[PDB]
């Protein structure tokens, strides 16, 4: 359909652009995060992105977490 779960590795790119962490996208994309482990990320997850931006530590920890209604409404 359109849900996160369904995102291969492309598709995750769209979420993150939206709350300016496009940034990401250029390793979710490499290690091929799909929405699977979009909504269960977690601080080891973000460093292992090897960005471990302060910003977005708690940024991107609120988006992921809300995906379930945000991924609908983009």
């Amino acid at each position: 359909g359109h849900m996160v779960h369904e995102w291969s590795v492309q598709q995750v790119s769209h979420w993150l652009v939206g709350l300016s962490l496009d940034q990401y996208v250029s390793e979710f994309s490499a290690q091929n995060i799909s929405g699977e482990q979009l909504l269960q990320l977690d601080g080891n997850k973000l460093k292992a992105l090897g960005m471990t931006s302060s910003q977005d530590r708690a940024l991107v920890k609120k988006k992921l977490k809300e995906m379930k209604m945000s991924l609908e409404k983009a």
